[PDB]
């Protein structure tokens, strides 16, 4: 027998695999890496360097099985071979080249993976030039999330910056991502369940910005519109995250929470947040590599005469106070409100967004969106924040409204934060 260990399915594993079966072909919970290398690279010490990944992440040897057992079980494989696919462009024009690769990236995200045999995560690279490289990462949201792919990526060039100059290496231990899998058994389900009830007790819903929504025939049309926070205002709303004992992520959940509360007109608001998921009462967590992040609602209440400081306050509270229950799936949680659509839209606050070598230039990262409007952060000297949206229900010009209103609402919330928010200005 080929398997090294068997255990069963986080509850958002669970509901992975029954929507990923359920929805074959539709690029659900696929993550595609897009990047350009502009230089030398050793193909058979990439290859060397991650079977050496392989073997060390036992996310990437693992299969799901679902048919014929009482409940789905993930199997891990004592050793797989991965094959990095690389594909010769030489002997073709730009063009050519452009549509071959644009072909592998629309048939990948349709393939998308056989959770039940296949690894769940593949390499293409095609050799466009000498020294002109292009890479196509695809992998599955099933053992990976995307903090976690960052931790492989370290790894793997760790690997392949030493293999090929023959010097050796050593690599910090990695915790199995069983020990989370027995976390997970080890906690009440209905404890955690009640939490969301209360925490989302005799909440009404909200459709966010219902007049600027146009009412068309659904569909996705992904655009974007990204901007920077100066030095001085990022300093300071970071000094101010620190002074308040809160996060960078907080912060910024607060400013929203103000802007949607003019919007809406209302005191009582939700939005999904992206939590790390990783518990702290086992250690070492945040060297493990697997599925731990996760969309839970955040739900904050306007008082008249709030402040700034009191909403940071209201928010860093909660946040730990859900720490324990952050593995819930949000169809759970939904569930247990009759709310189906009980959030719209999402803020992510990614802390590491996606030399030695080469040159990497132009990354994209592809996923699908499932909200209509998602506000990213990255930090920086400057903080980056983007604004996703769906262009068939959001127009441009409300994007470009929402930068200028988050930019003066930022400012006059470090400045004035412990005056009532209410007499922001936006």
């Amino acid at each position: 027998d080929q398997v090294q260990d068997m255990y069963y399915l986080s509850p958002m594993q669970e509901g992975m695999l029954f929507h990923a079966i359920l929805n074959p072909g539709q690029s659900f919970y696929l993550e595609q890496i897009t990047m350009k290398v502009k230089g030398s690279l050793n193909i058979k010490c990439l290859e060397e360097s991650m079977n050496v990944i392989m073997d060390r992440y036992d996310v990437f040897r693992t299969v799901f099985i679902h048919e014929k057992v009482k409940r789905p079980v993930q199997v891990v494989l004592k050793k797989r071979q991965f094959q990095i696919e690389e594909i010769d462009l030489t002997h073709l024009t730009g063009s050519e080249q452009t549509a071959k690769i644009n072909e592998y990236k629309e048939q990948d995200k349709i393939r998308g993976f056989d959770l039940t045999r296949d690894i769940p995560m593949r390499a293409a690279i095609f050799k466009k030039a000498e020294e002109s490289f292009e890479w196509v990462w695809s992998y599955h949201h099933i053992i990976l999330d995307g903090w976690c792919f960052g931790i492989v990526v370290q790894d793997l060039f760790k690997v392949y910056n030493a293999l090929r100059e023959q010097k050796p290496y050593s690599l910090p231990p990695v915790k199995p991502y069983k020990d989370y899998i027995k976390w997970l058994e080890k906690q009440d389900k209905q404890a955690s369940l009640r939490y969301w009830r209360e925490y989302l007790e005799d909440f009404e819903g909200q459709t966010t910005f219902a007049e600027q929504r146009k009412k068309q025939k659904d569909g996705y049309e992904p655009k974007e519109l990204l901007f920077s926070l100066p030095e001085a205002e990022t300093k300071a709303f970071t000094e101010l995250a620190k002074s308040q004992h809160t996060t960078l992520s907080t912060a910024l959940q607060a400013v929203w929470s103000v802007l949607i509360s003019r919007y809406q007109q209302s005191g009582d608001l939700a939005f999904g947040t992206v939590v790390s998921g990783r518990p702290a009462e086992i250690k070492g967590v945040e060297h493990m590599v697997g599925l731990f992040i996760n969309v839970v609602p955040r739900r904050v209440k306007l008082s008249e005469g709030i402040t700034f400081n009191d909403l940071l306050k209201q928010l860093q509270e909660q946040s730990l106070q859900s720490e324990p229950h952050q593995y819930v799936p949000l169809y759970d949680i939904q569930s247990q409100a009759d709310q189906p659509k009980l959030i719209d839209h999402i803020i992510v606050f990614e802390n590491y967004p996606l030399e030695n070598g080469f040159d990497m230039v132009d990354v994209h990262v592809f996923e699908k969106s499932n909200y209509d409007l998602n506000l990213m952060a990255s930090p920086g000297d400057e903080m980056l924040i983007k604004l996703a949206y769906n262009e068939n229900v959001f127009d441009e010009a409300f994007i470009l409204r929402l930068k200028s209103q988050l930019l003066t609402a930022i400012q006059q919330l470090i400045q004035n934060p412990d005056q009532p928010v209410s007499t922001i200005n936006i």
